[PDB]
């Protein structure tokens, strides 16, 4: 699949706003994932013991977690499809270390879109959301291809 430069533009334009506060978007996102899909939390040995959102909110390890995710993702989008290199190490830990099924990747893509829709209504109309979805789906499709090569699901 291939995004046009116009789609990249839309993506990168909302991303510039997320980057005004990485930590906070980082929190909203993981908390969204964990509330919608409680099972994903079990994957996180360092977070499984958090019972409530309030606790999620106060956890400094979660906030750090979110910045890492967003910074890794950001570094991938800014590549505009040329992200082979960046993806390798990321697919290897997720498939062989963490053991994250593609399905959980879908869940987070969902939470990312949800949060950008609440926080940047003016920068995240129908077109911009269509463009981020396409960018996230390209992300997943490639990570899925790498998984397969590393000997996981596929
Ligand atoms: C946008 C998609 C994702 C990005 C860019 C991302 C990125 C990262 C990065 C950069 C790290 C640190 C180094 C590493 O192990 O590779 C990490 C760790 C981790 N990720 Fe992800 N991740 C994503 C999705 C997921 C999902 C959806 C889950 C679980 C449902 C998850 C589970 C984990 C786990 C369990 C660790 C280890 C945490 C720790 O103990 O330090 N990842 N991820």
């Amino acid at each position: 699949m291939v995004l046009s430069e116009g789609e990249w533009q839309l993506v990168l334009h909302v991303w510039a706003k997320v980057e005004a506060d990485v930590a906070g978007h980082g929190q909203d996102i993981l908390i969204r994932l964990f509330k919608s899909h409680p099972e994903t939390l079990e994957k996180f040995d360092r977070f499984k013991h958090l019972k409530t959102e309030a606790e999620m909110k106060a956890s400094e390890d979660l906030k750090k977690g979110g910045v890492t995710v967003l910074t890794a993702l950001g570094a991938i989008l800014k590549k505009k499809g040329h992200h082979e290199a960046e993806l390798k190490p990321l697919a290897q830990s997720h498939a062989t270390k963490h053991k994250i099924p593609i399905k959980y990747l879908e869940f987070i893509s969902e939470a990312i879109i949800h949060v950008l829709h609440s926080r940047h209504p003016g920068n995240f109309g129908a077109d911009a959301q269509g463009a981020m979805n396409k960018a996230l789906e390209l992300f997943r499709k490639d990570i899925a291809a790498k998984y397969k090569e590393l000997g996981y699901q596929g």
